[PDB]
């Protein structure tokens, strides 16, 4: 597996703009939201989950990249894979979309797969 | 058992406004307090210690979001399990709640649980 | 054991104006001094020492929210153990207080345990 | 094994202009790209992978000190060995450089191995 | 052993002036170069070894600390024991010293042994 897979997603120009952290099913998790730099669109929701699908290993990694790119506010290309998490009110809250990378983005090109 | 079970109770539109560490029958715990940022209502005091309960597994997650959030003085929700702690002179100082989680809420609505 | 046993002593409304890290007999150790705000009365000065004493597994998290609350220069409550480090030459250079938490402080009250 | 082995590469006077984060055959891993800082040259593309290749005891090192010097956009001298990573697809997209070493340099002189 | 025993050297008042990290026999390290507050004197080199000395337990303690001061260009006194690290080429770039203290300062006063 790879975040670059062309099985996943990906959104670029993107702001992270909020941040929750919290547990389920014995594992620490959290969620971002991001939204589109310039305003439009809709905005994107992703999760890591500490010991759960095949992106558990680079959970600290993720969180400790979100937390710096959402207290600087740049621009990024958000990486996920879809339809991963399943539990519904969790799903409902955010969304089933696994958090699998992140890149800084220039004015002009994003530093990531594609 | 997850952040936003319906038996936990959360707060919302709220700023974390002290922070305290320290450590209990070999363990290490800290503490927050929240108020609301527009200044009505009470108090929210919630712990987590690090070896004890369910949420053991969460314990550094939530003080690294905590430390971040109580830096910043951002609006958050804090959600938490009420009734937990037991040894009557910590209940006392500070609350038995358990700290099960943190959203953010820069928006209209709080990016957690609800 | 906790924090705020009456055994234990504290000080309200310092500054941690001084940090120390440093290495004894195989641990990792820091100190840090801490100033009343209002500049009266006299130095407290505490250590924490990776695996030794009791207070060993809050080591790492003491450290962290002793730095944080070094870098505002913010006022708080330091809770200690006296007389616990025995090492001579480095109870002269430090203290035997060995740090067992940090209270942020309004500057009203302290949000910790009192008495 | 040595970051100074003559058998490695450097470049000097550069900034971290883009940093990256995702996941790979089970293993966190970032990427960084760097320009030189007075606008000439190539850019260097070079990635750090956890528990891959002899350079993995220092993958968190190294992600911490490229997080801080690409926060400082400082000008730094940066140090990889070539032809590590063998995946054609991840080198196609990044390089196939492993990161060995960050140093600080000042307008005289890059405090590191030369 | 103590980061203040005789058989150590101190340097007061200086500031840390360059950083580096890398890799060696396996080993994460990390060197400084730090130079007195007020200009005058010759310049001081330490650095850390993880797994190697009998300082390797303080190696990530000293890393985080080095930073910090780094970070924040403040007075400080390094701590170091001469004569340490053997690898030719390693000393000649850096030096032998091994790091193994770093106490802030104020005016002409520091916080660590004498
Ligand atoms: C920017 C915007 O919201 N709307 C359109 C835009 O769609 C369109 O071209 C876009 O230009 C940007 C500049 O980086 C991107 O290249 C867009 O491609 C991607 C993206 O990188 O964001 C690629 C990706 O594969 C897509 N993801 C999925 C799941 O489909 C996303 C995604 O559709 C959007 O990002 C969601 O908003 O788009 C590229 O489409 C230009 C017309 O050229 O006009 C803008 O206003
Ligand atoms: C609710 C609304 O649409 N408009 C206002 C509103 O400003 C306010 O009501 C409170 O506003 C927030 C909106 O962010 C929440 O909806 C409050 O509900 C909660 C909360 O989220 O904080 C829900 C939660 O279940 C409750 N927890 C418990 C244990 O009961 C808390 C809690 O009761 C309070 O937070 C304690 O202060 O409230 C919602 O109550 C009021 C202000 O008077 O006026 C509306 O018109
Ligand atoms: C007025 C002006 O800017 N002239 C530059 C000229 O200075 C520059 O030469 C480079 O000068 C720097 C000074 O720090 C270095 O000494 C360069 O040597 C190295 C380097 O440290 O970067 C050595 C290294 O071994 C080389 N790496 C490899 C794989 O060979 C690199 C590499 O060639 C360059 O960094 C790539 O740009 O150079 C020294 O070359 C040159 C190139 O920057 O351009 C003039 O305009």
């Amino acid at each position: 597996e790879w975040t670059g897979d062309n099985t996943n997603a990906y959104y670029s120009d993107e702001v992270i703009s909020e941040l929750h952290v919290g547990q389920i099913d014995t594992s620490p998790y959290f969620c971002i939201k991001t939204v589109k730099a310039n305003g439009s669109g809709i905005p994107v929701v992703a999760c890591a989950v500490s010991k759960q699908s095949i992106w558990a290993p680079s959970f600290k990694e993720l969180l400790d990249q979100a937390r710096y790119f959402y207290s600087t506010g740049q621009s990024v290309r958000i990486h996920v894979q879809k339809n991963i998490w399943t539990y519904p009110l969790f799903v409902n809250t955010f969304s089933a979309n696994a958090l699998v990378g992140l890149s800084s983005c220039s004015a002009t090109q994003c530093f990531g797969p594609k």
